[PDB]
Parts: structure tokens; sequence; C-alpha cells
């Protein structure tokens, strides 16, 4: 039905010319997974081109268009579209490459493909466990430049559509949209660059729960003390160092999960804050114990140093606690 | 025998004219793992089809089928069928494609291959880990709308047979069955899709025995500085501290394995509760020593406290316990 | 020399006709690897096939088999073996595909081929450690019925030879030997299916000295208590809380390393059965001292249950050693 | 249009004869991730090639440069450049093999291409973690030797472009540039080599807050033993020997992650050494309390001991940090 | 040039006649990673190939060697070889077949391969890690036997070159040699087998410095009980218990790093006596206070068990080392 023995494949229409229009547009499947150790996302799309061939023309009566198998695919020519930026990707393969072809009789061509890829993202995490990240994917032609290709969104901003079934288990996921943008290479020349961009917030149940409730009951565990006899010294000494030993573990639990990065997190200040009270109270009894020795080389209740600590160290946290949840909010 | 130099295999039986049925009916070989984390399954089956196609007929006088080499399926015409919402697939190659082809003196034909595919399924962990989930496998044709071809079951309900092997040791599976509906996109047209159902129940053993009695051993072990004098501080303290520090590692191991996911789990909410009452142990004792020191300063046998605590602590637990047996039976 | 151009290789031997006889043998090279969380082992070998086709015939003088590159697989005829219920396998492909092909003046053929696959295995872990397995590898024909093909080994029970560098670090191998059986699909036929079986044994050695050995000394420091004066609480108190604790994290590092099965193994029960025999020795001192204090309370050596526990512990300890290992051997 | 038919695309242009010459240039994506176990790094990058073929010729009038499909590269004659020293790499596929070719009226080619790869990397730690790193990748051609193909650096030192993306999480990237060497081997023959050279430095702020703050911590945490009454044995003795387990776990949870050198890193001088500070300490309180036992035994305040170390524990913690940071800056 | 349509090369040079020989030399290019768990290691190397073929002559004046494109390697009949007893490979292919063909006039070739390989390796860990082990990797032909193709190294003992760069973080790499041998397979012949050999030394310090100091200083701090007065039972019971449990941690640490061997190592035997001289000093303790009871109920200074202690315990330690490293030397 196709004249496909005619011609010479290995050019592209009007060649010699002026640029062939090609139109995009797409449908989002599924948004997979996320590293923050890696900085990256994977995504799964379908992706779909339009332009016109005469070469590829054919008679009918009904003026409709037809499906053809798919083998076709490697004898005419087609647009060579990539991902920029992109660490990975491959086209579907079962039961047969995932690929369909659809011609009019004046020769418009529909072409369409299903995808996976894994793409680049650089990512702050100053706010982290707070924070809010955005991204994007970068469509582009490999071996063409705009003086003989022309991309373009078929439909403007209509042309990205996504599935009602997608989900993250720890983001929230909003703000879809595209835009365009130009490309210059020093040795090649310059090139049309179409984006896909969107937006992720972070949920914090799980840090809250995770994190932040331990590392406040180790806090009001070290408090206890000051309301214990001062002369039990094997019972209020161990009772301060377990409580700093047991902060040191959760500090490191915490760290050895993300990235190396070169700055402090907003999960780091809480947690050694947190520290630093905790070791403090271990020195107000060491200095209790000293002034209490005095005291009995000079002879030879409660201490007023345990009486203030009683209010001023509750007190102290609770305007931290302000604090910080006023900057993070 | 096959005349297959005649022929254009671009196109399909009917080309031009009304749709082309075509039936389907599977086996499962085996159901192969599942993943929380990644919120999905995998699945190993032998994949049928059935079709006419007149181009394929040949003289005999036996009117029965025959069966060919396999390397002629990429020189006819083979529908196109894929797995909607599928993460990977292969087909098996080893000793030679896993293929089979059988062809009728009228041109019926039947196709086979044998497959292993990786699925999406959403998760719901609220009652975990007494929880029931629900599963499904898609089936679809990529290129052909509901105007060129048909897919139905071939034999009904009893299109589906299952392996007698199947198994896997932490779930029960049950409720395999196979349902069909029609689906649109915006761009293409109409779909006709068919689904494979199934359901899985967990065993709850191992979590009994890894958290649950830990769980409820370090809640009575608290218990036992009810009986122990009052004097005896250096004992009385470190007893009850160290089941806290325990009660937290405990927690710690459990939810290192799950998904980060934003609602709280019906196991959390059993060791938060235990946290809690060991947790408030520690302040039990603290209020005695303290009204102790007062009356030793006044004046300058046990408690009521304790006298009350032996009988008030196991109580309160047993109670907790059965309101929650009787909320997650 | 073979006259490959002159017939039709789609179609086998005897098309049309009684089915063709197939024999088979087999060199394993190497048992690879083992898995008890995904229950699957790997092997490497070397299989072999015979059979004649008169297509293949050529003429000579010294009635001698020749050897031919391997590129004309391709084109000729050949069986289509599959590994029945396997994972994955692959074809050594280096430095060029490892594929042998022999023929015969009268058209008698011998092809080999060189694997690697990856098998299901199911199985029991009651007597774990001690535990027996069974295992098999079985080779099924993809297309063809007994009504086309006829699969037998070859020379009998002396088709299957074994590699004397095949070993495992930790498992005992014994019983080689080879079966037959038919099986039945329900929507395609008949078939001929070959089995090769073989036994596996576990040492126990790095369980005696990794796990059991810790958990007795354990048990045996928590004896140490019945030998110090009821007078010194805090020592008595901790020395029986901290063994508690450590026998906590041995049971949790043994069951981490194993699937998560719904029923008890034998390493379980010594170790929760010493865990209650250190368990209860806190509740013995619990109850020396509280009676201390009630003779204290009616007033204003060594106690009869010391006295009683020194003989009374080890006993009992040692008649569960001689039960357990008389039931598990 | 390109006459492909006509000539024998196996020889090179000017086969028999004189050397091609071909010319590179390059531009780098991004540098992907670093690995110190392993040893290596991995590169993503564009990579062209420059040279004339009269058998390419083909009229026009314009005198300009056109661009043709891409799979014609497959019938030509082209260079043959591999990476040295490398572990592995590929060319990108999707949508289609990432590949260009323009051609010139006279018969000049310009041909590119997208890659990754990963590439060896030998690397010192002595001075881990405040070290520098040195890396290049190695670029040569692999059939033809100086006699028949001659490689060279298309426009000098100009010819390396680098992407404005490009970042590490964990170290500073400078000092890119290019380099050219003769190479020699001895069965073949003489080649040339071209490099491109970088540097490394790393960031040390995780490892100041993650490794040699608590370190401090805990040696700073060991002084308040000399500030407590002599008589309080069982406060004094756990104080220090908690400290001693504690600092076992830090200097254990820094080495898990390196690889096993022959010699001393940076990092374990220093833990070492507030290792040693910390068991003296224990030794110090057991001086004590045998020389106050032995007053005892002769008789039948604060002690010299106690006052000297004192001030002499930390003035020689202060000396230690001052010669370290004088020696690693 | 080549006369390649003229001939049959699915037929061996010789064919029907006497054996072609086929020399063989290598340079190996780096050793890539090794692994105790699974007994294996990783190679890359240039692999290279010698022999005549008359059907591959052509005329010139010059009677030097040609080389050629690389595609005609499909064509032309090459030898078989593949790596005995290997797990994986691969043939680089970036950014084409890393690959070499060379001709001279009368027939004489020459090719080259570039490949990376993994290899069984069974290795002996009984005095581990003071351990050598030897390596080897295995080559030949898989269709032919000796009486079809005949096998060699080209140069004798010369015909092995190795990288100046070749290194490993953890072994000493030392003595690399070749040999040769005769093997049989019972259904298909006899064969030539070729061999190249070496030697790995492990380093030491890293084990030194990671487990043998630590344990030393573990049995150190248990000594210093003796030195403590008898009447400090909470001071002198932990101090012995916390060492006990330190030791057993240092225990698992080790063993879980390697595979699960039937036998003892040399570095088990160091840490579980070790272990008994910590665990005998709570014994010798719980005797004192035994004793100590035993006198003052009969009466209602240093006692003579810690003034041997104080000789016995570390004279014994010193003898188990003196004789441990004549051992292991
Ligand atoms: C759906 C559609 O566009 N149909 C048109 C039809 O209306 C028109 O009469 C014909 C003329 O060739 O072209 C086609
Ligand atoms: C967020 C975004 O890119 N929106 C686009 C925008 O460029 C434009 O303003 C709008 C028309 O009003 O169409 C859409
Ligand atoms: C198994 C089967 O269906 N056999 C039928 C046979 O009964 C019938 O006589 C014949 C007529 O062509 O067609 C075939
Ligand atoms: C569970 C399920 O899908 N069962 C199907 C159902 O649609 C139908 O009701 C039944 C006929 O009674 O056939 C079967
Ligand atoms: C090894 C073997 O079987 N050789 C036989 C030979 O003994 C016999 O004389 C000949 C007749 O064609 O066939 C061949
Ligand atoms: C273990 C096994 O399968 N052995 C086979 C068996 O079927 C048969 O009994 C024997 C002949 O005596 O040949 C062999
Ligand atoms: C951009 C460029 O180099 N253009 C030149 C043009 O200036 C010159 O007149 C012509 C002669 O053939 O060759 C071409
Ligand atoms: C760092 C480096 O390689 N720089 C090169 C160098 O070889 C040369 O000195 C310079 C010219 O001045 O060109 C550039
Ligand atoms: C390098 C080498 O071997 N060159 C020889 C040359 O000496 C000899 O004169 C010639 C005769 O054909 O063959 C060639
Ligand atoms: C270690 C080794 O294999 N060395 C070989 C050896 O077989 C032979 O003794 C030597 C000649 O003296 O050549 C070399
Ligand atoms: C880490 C040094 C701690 C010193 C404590 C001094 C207390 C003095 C009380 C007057
Ligand atoms: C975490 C603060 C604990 C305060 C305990 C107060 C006890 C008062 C007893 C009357
Ligand atoms: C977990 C509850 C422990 C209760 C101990 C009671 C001892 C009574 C001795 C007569
Ligand atoms: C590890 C041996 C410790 C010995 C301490 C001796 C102290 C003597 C004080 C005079
Ligand atoms: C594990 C049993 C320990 C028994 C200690 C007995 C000491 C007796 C001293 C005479
Ligand atoms: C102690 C944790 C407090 C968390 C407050 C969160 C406010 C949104
Ligand atoms: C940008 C630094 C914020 C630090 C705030 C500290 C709140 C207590
Ligand atoms: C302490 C755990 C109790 C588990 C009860 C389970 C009831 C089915
Ligand atoms: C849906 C919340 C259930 C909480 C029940 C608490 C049982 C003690
Ligand atoms: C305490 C462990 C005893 C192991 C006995 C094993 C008998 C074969
Ligand atoms: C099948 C259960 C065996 C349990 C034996 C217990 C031995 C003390
Ligand atoms: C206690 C750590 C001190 C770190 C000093 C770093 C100087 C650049
Ligand atoms: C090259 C060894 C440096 C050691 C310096 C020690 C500083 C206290
Ligand atoms: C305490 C470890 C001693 C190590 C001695 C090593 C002798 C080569
Ligand atoms: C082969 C066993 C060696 C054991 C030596 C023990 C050295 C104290
Ligand atoms: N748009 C792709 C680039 O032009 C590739 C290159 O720079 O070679
Ligand atoms: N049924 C497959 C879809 O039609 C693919 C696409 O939307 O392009
Ligand atoms: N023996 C292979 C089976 O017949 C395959 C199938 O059931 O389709
Ligand atoms: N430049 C590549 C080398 O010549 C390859 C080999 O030594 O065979
Ligand atoms: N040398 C390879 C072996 O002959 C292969 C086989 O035994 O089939
Ligand atoms: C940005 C610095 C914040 C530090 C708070 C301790
Ligand atoms: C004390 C916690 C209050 C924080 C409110 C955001
Ligand atoms: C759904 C909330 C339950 C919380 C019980 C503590
Ligand atoms: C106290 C446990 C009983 C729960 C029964 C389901
Ligand atoms: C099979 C049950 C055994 C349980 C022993 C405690
Ligand atoms: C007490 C251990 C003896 C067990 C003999 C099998
Ligand atoms: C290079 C040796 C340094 C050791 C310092 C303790
Ligand atoms: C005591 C820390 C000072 C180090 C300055 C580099
Ligand atoms: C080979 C046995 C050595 C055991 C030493 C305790
Ligand atoms: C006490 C350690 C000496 C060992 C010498 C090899
Ligand atoms: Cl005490
Ligand atoms: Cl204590």
């Amino acid at each position: 039905l196709l004249r496909i023995d005619d011609h010479d494949f290995s050019m592209r229409p009007g060649f010699g010319g002026p640029a062939i229009p090609v139109g995009v547009d797409v449908q989002v499947e599924s948004l997979d997974s996320i590293s923050e150790v890696d900085m990256d996302f994977t995504m799964t799309l379908y992706l779909r081109h339009y332009w016109k061939d005469e070469r590829l023309s054919f008679p009918s009566t009904n003026n409709l268009s037809m499906t053809f198998d798919g083998r076709l695919v490697k004898k005419i020519w087609v647009p060579d579209m990539f991902f920029v930026h992109s660490k990975r990707s491959f086209i579907h393969d079962t039961t047969t490459d995932n690929v369909m072809l659809r011609v009019q009789p004046d020769g418009k061509v529909l072409y369409s493909l299903r995808v996976t890829v894994t793409a680049m993202c650089n990512m702050d995490f100053s706010r982290f466990p707070l924070d809010t990240q955005t991204c994007s994917l970068e469509i582009e032609s490999y071996a063409y430049t705009e003086d003989d290709l022309m991309l373009y969104w078929k439909k403007g901003n209509d042309s990205l559509k996504t599935d009602e079934r997608i989900s993250l288990s720890q983001f929230l996921i909003q703000e879809f949209h595209t835009t365009t943008k130009l490309a210059f290479y020093s040795s090649t020349g310059w090139y049309n660059r179409l984006y896909i961009n969107f937006t992720l917030r972070r949920h914090i149940f799980f840090f809250l729960l995770q994190t932040y409730f331990p590392a406040t009951l180790m806090v009001m565990l070290s408090w206890v003390s000051f309301w214990i006899d001062r002369r039990a010294v094997p019972a209020r000494v161990p009772l301060g160092i377990t409580t700093v030993l047991t902060m040191s573990t959760i500090i490191t639990g915490v760290n050895a999960s993300m990235p190396r990065v070169s700055y402090i997190k907003a999960v780091d200040i809480y947690l050694w804050v947190s520290f630093v009270f905790v070791f403090l109270s271990v020195l107000e009894y060491a200095a209790v114990n000293y002034l209490t020795t005095v005291q009995e080389r000079k002879e030879q209740d409660t201490h007023a140093i345990d009486k203030y600590s009683r209010i001023i160290f509750p007190a102290a946290y609770i305007l931290f606690n302000l604090i910080y949840w006023s900057i993070f909010s």
C-alpha cells in the first residue's frame, strides 16, 4: 500500500529547504521513585509525535486514518528526540515493541512510544525535613538544529495529561506545567528544548514520631535528677550519663541516612541543642557535689542550685521550642 | 507449505473493514515476590492467543493442527498485547525463544509465549500487620482501538488456571478471578482491557514472637520495682531507666523496615502505649523519694503510692489489651 | 558440503508422520549458590542432544564425524528444550557462542551448549539448622507434544556426570540421580519431562559457636547471683537485668537472617527456653528481698530460697539439654 | 545522494599510504559518582570526530554542510576510539541511537556520540579526610598504530568544554585540562593517547560534626571524675568505664566505611590518642583507691593525685590538638 | 581485496586433514576485585591469536601486514576459545567492538580482543587472616579436539605480560606464570588447556588495629578489679560483667563478615581464649565474696586469692601470646 521501495529515507522531508515542524504531546503514567543520596527521579510516560511526509501518501475514498503493524518504523524516516541530562532510559518490548504508527492518505503521520527515564535533580536540604523541591524533564533533538527542525508543543498548555493513579508515599505532588527555551552548543549550533515541570512537598509525620519525640523525652528524663536527694550519688550520676549516651545514638541514627552535605540541616540544630541541654545537667550535679564537700571540710535540705535548676531548665527548653517552630513553621 | 512470500503482513486481517476478534487464556506458573517499600509484585505465566487468518491456509486430507518451528513468527502478522501499569518484563530465551505456533488448514492460529512481569500495587498499612491486600494484572492492545481489534476471554470464567505449586512464605493467597472493562485515552481512543484479580492475607506469628512479646516483657519487668524496699535507691532507679532505654530500641527496630507513610499503623499504637506505661513507673519512684525526704525534713513500712501501684498498673495494662484485641481481632 | 539451501527447515524431520526421538545427556560443572530468603539455587552445566535428519547427509569414504563452525545452527532445524519452573537463565557467549555441532555422513547429529540456570526449590525449616533439603531441575520441550517428539535419557542412569571440583562451604552434597515423568496442560496436551535430583545437608559448627554457646554462657552467668550476699542489693539486681537484656539481643540477631515463616524453628525453642530460665532468676531475688523486709518489720545467714536455687536451676537446665539433643540428635 | 554502493568501506582512507589525521573535541555533561571502596568514578560526555574522505563527496551549489539520518554510520568507514583502563561504558539509545553525522560536498565529515564511562582512579588516604585527589580519562585507537592513524586535539587547549551544572555534594572540582602522550605495546606497536585531567577536594564539615566533636566530648566527660569525692567508689568507677566503652564504638563506626588499607589514616591518629587519654583516667582512680586503702591499713581531703590531674590532663589534650592541627592544617 | 565471496568459511583450514596449530599470548590490564563470600575474582585482559589460512592471501609488492576494519571478522573463520570454570564475561563495545584484525599477503592472520572475566577460586581460611591464596585462569577450545586443533603458548614463558599499574588495596600480588595440561570429557574427547597462575598475600595491619588490640585492652581492663577493695561490691561486680558483655560484641562483629565455614579460623582462637580469660575474673570475685561471708558467719586486708591473681592472670596471658605468635608467626 505504502510505496516504501521508491524513496531514500536517509533524508528528511524538505531536505535542502526550510525546516520541518514537529509537534509533541505527552501523558505521564507514573512517578516511580526518588533518591536524595543520588539526587534523581524516575518517570514512565507515553510520548507522541506529529508531522507530514508526502512520500507516505496513498489513495482511498474514505479520507480516514489507518494503523500499520509497526515493523515499518525502521524503514521510513522518523524524528530523533532524546532526554537531556538523563542517567538512563529504555523502551518497553513485551510482548513486542510498544510502538504505534498511524498514517492519513495525504501523508500526515502519528507516532507513539512508551518509555521509562531516570533524570538528574539538584536538591537543597537546608530546611530538611520541612523542605520543598522542584523538578523538570528536558526534551530535545539530537542531530538537527532549528534551521532544519522546529519543535513545539502541539496543543499549547493542553499538551500534558496525568494519570489519576499517580502517588508517592512520602511526598505531595503538585503544579505540573510545560515551558520552552532555546539552547546553544559551541561546536554545533542552536536547538529548541521543551520542559515538563513539577513540585514536591514532604510529609513530616514520620520524622516527628521517629526523631523529634524521643529527643524531647531524653531531655525530660534528665530533669528528674533535680528531684532526688543530693546524697544518693550512685543514683544521680548514672541517670545523667545514660541520657547523654542515648542522645548520641539518636544523633548518629539520623545522619546515617542522608548525603554528606557541607552545610547544617534543620534537624541537626534541634538534636545538637538537645544534646547540650542534657550535657549541662551533669556539670550541675558535679558542682553540687563539690560544694557540699567544701561545706563538709569547713564543718569538720535542698541546695540553691537544685532549687533554681528545677525552674530554669524547663523554661529555657520551652523558649527554644517556641523560637524553633516560629522559624521553621 | 505456508505461502509466506505472497502477502503483505504489515496489514491486519480484514484491514479496511470490521474488527478482528482475538481470544485469550492464561495459566499462572508462579507468584515470585512482593515489596512493601516499592509497592509491587512479580509474576510468571503462560499467555495464549487465538484468531483466524485465511492467508495462512494450506491443503491436507486430515483436517488436523500442525506445529511449526517458531522462526516464522517474525514473518506473519501477530497481535500486540502489553501489560498496563507495569514496571518491567521479559520473554524467556533459553535454549531458544519460549514461543509456540500452531496452524489449522483453514487458517485458524494458536500462539503461545512464557513471560515474567513486575507490576504496580497500591497498599494500605493502617492495620499492619493484621492487614489484607488486593491486587490485579492488566492486559491491553497497544496500537489498535475497539474499532479494529476486539479482545475477550476465550472461555469465560474458565480462562484462568493456576499451578498447584504456588506459595508464599508470608501470605495466604486466595480469590483468583477475571474481569473486563473499557478504557479511554484522550489523544487516541477507546480500548478493551482484561483483568486478573487476587487477594493476600498476612501471617501474624512472626510479629507476635518478634515484637509483641518482648514489649510486654519489658512492661512486666518495670512492675518489679514496686516490690523492692524504697530505701534501695541505686537499685530502683536503674531498673526503670534500663527498661525505658530498651523499649526505645524495640520501637526503632520495627519502623526501620517499612515505608515512611504519613499515618499511624496498628503496631505503632501498641508500642507507644507500652512506652508510656514504662515511662510512668520512673516518675512514680521519683515522687516516693521526694515525699520521703519531706517526711525526713519534718521529723528532723510501705508507702501508699507503692501499695496502690501494685494493683493499678497491671489492671490498666490488661484493660488496654482487651480493648486492643477487640478492635483489631 | 551440507545442502542447506535445498530444504524447508521450518518443519521437523518426519513432519506429518510419527514422532522424532531425541536423546539427552548432561555434565554438571558447578552448583553456584543457594538462598533461603528466595528459596532457589543456581547451577551451571553442559547439555547435549542426539537425533538423525537425512536432509543433512553428505558423501565421504571415511564414515567419520565432522565438526562445523557453529553459525549453521541458525539455518537448520534444532530441538526446543526449556527449563521448567526456572527464574532466569542464559547461554555463554565469550569469545563466541559456546555451541558445538557435529554431523555424520548418514545425517546423525550431535548438538551441545553451556548454560547457567536459577531454579525454584521449596524448603522446610522446622528442624533448622539441623535440616536436610532435596532439590531437582526439570527439562521439557516447549512446542511439541509426545505425539511429535519423544524425549529420553540417552544412556539410562549413566547419562549424568559431575565435576570433581563441586563444593559448597555450608552444605554436604549427595545423592545425584535422574528420573522421568509425563505432564499434562489443559489447553495444549501431554509432554515428557526429565528430572535431575540431589540432596543437601547443612554443617552445624557455625551455629554451635555463634548461637548455642553464648546463650548457655548467659544462663550460667545468671546462676552466680545465688552465691552473693542477699544484702548487696545494687549488685544482685543489675547482674540479673543485664543478662535478660543480652539474651534479647541474641534472640534478635538470629531471626533477622531468615525468611518470616509461620511456624517455630528448632533454634527458636532453645533460645526462648533460655530466656525464661534467665527471667525467673530476677523474680527469685525479688521474692527474697520482700521476705527479708517482712522479717525486718516483724523484728522491729542464707535464705532457704537461695539454698534451694543453687541446686534446682542447674539440674533443670541439664535435664532440658538432655531432652533437646535427644529429640534433634 | 551519497554513493555508498560504489566502494569498499572495509579499508580506511589512504589505505596503503600515509596516515590519516583525525581530530577530537569534547564537552563534559556530568560527573556522576565516586567510590573509595572501588577506587573509580563515572562520567557522561559528548565526543566528536573530524576527518576527510573523498569517497563521500557530492555535488551542490551552496557549499554548505548537510545532516543525514544516522543509519548510514554502519555502512561507511568510521574511526575506532576506546577508553583505556575503563571498567564499563555504553552509548545511549532512547528514543534512537544518540548519534549524529554531517558531511560537506568535498567529503569533510563530522561525527558525534553521547556516552557514559566508569574509569579507574588510584587514591591515597594518608591525610583522610583532609585529602586531595587527581584523576584522568584516557582515549586511544584500538586497531591502528601511529603509522596509519594520527590522533590530536582539534583546537589545542580550547578542545574541552564543561557544563555549568556540574556538581558533587562532597567535593570541590577544579583544574580541568588536556594532555597527550605516546604509548607502546610489545606485541603490536606505538599509539597516540589523549588525556583529560582534573582535581578534587573534600569538604570536612561532615567529619567535624560526625567524628571529631563526639570524641572530644567523651574526653571532656572523663575529666569530671577528678571533681568527685574519692569515697564514692560506685560512682567514679562506672563514669570512667562507660566512656572507654563508648570511645570503642566511635572508633568502630568510622573505619567500617572505608577500604582496608595497609597504613594509618589521619583520623585514626586522633581517635586512638583520645582512647588512651580516656583509658588513663581509669588507672588514675585505681591508684587513688589503692593508696587510700594502704593509708587505712597504716592507721588501723583531696588526694595529691586528684589535685594534679585536674591541671595536667586538660593541658596535655590542648597541646595535642595544637600539634595535630598544625600538622594537618 | 580479500576474496571473501569465494569460499565456505563454515569449514576450518585443513578440514578433513591434520590439525591446525593456533598460538596464543596475553597481556593483563587489571585485577579488579576478590570475594571471600563468593570465592571468585575478576580480571580484564587483552587476548591474541595467530594462525595461517591461504584463502585470505592477496598480492602486493611490499610483503607487509595490513589492518582491516573489523566488520570482516563475522565473515571469515575464527578460533573458538572459552574460559573454563568461569561465572560470567563480556567483550567491550564502546565506541565499537574492541576487536582487531591484521593479515599478511601469504595468509598469516593476527586477531585480538579485549575482555573481562569473573572466575572460580577455592579458598582456605584456616590461617585467616594470616593466609596465602593461589589462583588460576583456564583457556580452552569449545568445539575442536586435539585431532583438529592444536593450542599452544606462542613464545613459551615470554607469552604473558602484566601492566605496571596493577594493584589491590588488601593483597600483595606475586608469582605470575603459565602452564599447560590435557583434559578429557567422557562424551566428546581430549582437549588442550592453558593456565595462568598467580599468588596473593594478605596485609594484616587492618586486623591488628581493628580486632586484636581491643580484645587485649578488654582483658587488661578486667585485671584492674584485683586492685580494688573487696568491700566495694557494687563497683567490682559491674566492672567484670561489662567486659564480658563487650567481648561478646567483638566476637560477633568479626564473624559477621566471612563465609560460614565448617572449621575454626586463627582469629576465632584468639578471641575465644580472651573470652574465657575475662569470664574467669568474675568467678574469682564471686569466690572472694562467698569466703568473706563465711568468715563473717564464723566471727559472729587483702585476701590470698586477690594477692595471687595479681600475679597469675597476666603471666598466663603473656605465655598464651608467646605460643600463639610462635605458631602463626
Ligand atoms: C569537664 C570539666 C568539668 C569541671 C567541673 C568543675 C565544677 C566546679 C564547681 C565549682
Ligand atoms: C520530668 C519532670 C519530673 C518531675 C517529677 C516531680 C515529682 C514531684 C512529686 C511531688
Ligand atoms: C512482674 C510482677 C513481679 C511480682 C513479684 C512478687 C514477689 C512476691 C514475693 C512473695
Ligand atoms: C591493668 C593493670 C592495672 C594495675 C593498676 C595498679 C595500680 C597501682 C597503684 C600503686
Ligand atoms: C556458674 C556457677 C558459679 C558458682 C560459683 C561458686 C563459688 C564457690 C566458691 C567456694
Ligand atoms: C516535640 C515535637 C513537637 C512537634 C511540634 C510540631 C508542630 C507542627
Ligand atoms: C538560619 C539559622 C536559624 C537558626 C535559628 C535558631 C533557632 C533557635
Ligand atoms: C502479648 C501478645 C498477645 C497476643 C494475643 C494475640 C491474640 C490472637
Ligand atoms: C482507629 C483508632 C483506634 C484506636 C483504638 C485504641 C485502642 C486502645
Ligand atoms: C551448649 C551447646 C551444646 C551443643 C551440643 C551438640 C551435640 C552434638
Ligand atoms: C515437636 C515439638 C518438640 C518440642 C520438644 C521440646 C524439648 C524440650
Ligand atoms: C574538636 C574539633 C576541632 C576542629 C578544629 C578544626 C580547625 C579547622
Ligand atoms: C607523619 C606522622 C604525623 C604524626 C603527628 C602526630 C601529631 C601529634
Ligand atoms: C596484641 C596484638 C599483638 C600483635 C603482635 C603482632 C606480631 C607481628
Ligand atoms: C592447629 C591448632 C593450633 C592451636 C594452637 C593453640 C595456641 C595456644
Ligand atoms: N543537541 C545535542 C548536541 O548537539 C550534541 C553535541 O553537542 O554533539
Ligand atoms: N493503549 C495504549 C495507548 O493508546 C498508548 C497511547 O496513549 O499512546
Ligand atoms: N510445555 C510448555 C507448555 O505447553 C506451554 C503452554 O502451556 O502454553
Ligand atoms: N591499543 C590497543 C592495544 O594495541 C590492544 C592490544 O594490545 O592488543
Ligand atoms: N571443551 C568443551 C566440552 O567439550 C563441552 C562439552 O563437554 O560438551
Ligand atoms: C545557620 C546556623 C544555625 C546554628 C544554630 C546553632
Ligand atoms: C511547643 C510546641 C508548639 C509548636 C507550635 C508550632
Ligand atoms: C487513630 C489514632 C489512634 C491513636 C491511639 C493512641
Ligand atoms: C490478653 C490477650 C487476650 C486477647 C484475646 C484475643
Ligand atoms: C512444636 C511446639 C514446641 C514448643 C516448645 C516450647
Ligand atoms: C549436654 C550436652 C550433651 C548432648 C549430647 C548430644
Ligand atoms: C605515621 C605514624 C603516626 C603515629 C602517631 C601515633
Ligand atoms: C584547639 C583548636 C584550634 C585549631 C585551629 C586550627
Ligand atoms: C585446631 C583446634 C585449636 C583449638 C584451640 C582452642
Ligand atoms: C607479645 C607479642 C610478641 C609477639 C612477637 C611476634
Ligand atoms: Cl551503688
Ligand atoms: Cl550501677
